[PDB]
RNA sequence: ACAU
DNA sequence: CGATGT
């Protein structure tokens, strides 16, 4: 419906898919760039998107704030409301990295509470999601 | 089919 | 064109 301009927005960038992944939040009136995670050798697009938005809820969190949180992402709003990351990428060496930063984050959920309403960024409607990378 |  | 997901 409205865009509510009050939130932070969350998206993944990567290079490759699987491949390199990033991701990054921003205030959705402003712009400005509030969190960044340094790159990880190999994930997936929704690890990525997963591991934004937990990483926005602990944000919030600290900071005492109730904004919600947007994202572009069916797949990632569905596996934080599950508190489980349903990532089909194997787990070996390769992807040890990526797989335990998904782990903690579910850990994280399993063990803290949030009110953070977690939203549908409606692209179809409203264009890219504020926190996109600009690369598609 | 839809969402990335 | 290829991939990740419900
Ligand atoms: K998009
Ligand atoms: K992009
Ligand atoms: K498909
Ligand atoms: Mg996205
Ligand atoms: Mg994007």
């Amino acid at each position: 419906e409205e865009i509510i301009w009050e939130s932070l927005s969350v998206d993944v960038g990567s290079q490759g898919n699987p491949g390199i992944v990033e991701y990054k939040g921003v205030d959705t009136k402003t712009g400005e760039v509030l969190f960044e995670r340094e790159p990880i050798p190999i994930g997936t697009n929704n690890m990525g998107e997963f591991l934004a938005i937990v990483h926005g809820l602990r944000y919030l969190k600290e900071r005492n704030s109730r904004k919600p949180i947007y994202s572009d992402s069916q797949t990632a709003i569905k596996w934080v409301k599950d508190k489980k990351a349903k990532s089909t990428l194997v787990r070996n060496e390769e992807t040890a990295l990526i797989w335990k930063l998904v782990d903690e984050a579910e850990e994280w959920l399993n063990t803290h509470t949030y009110e953070t309403p977690i939203l549908k960024w409606q692209t179809d409607k409203w264009g890219e999601i504020k926190a996109d990378y600009g690369r598609k």
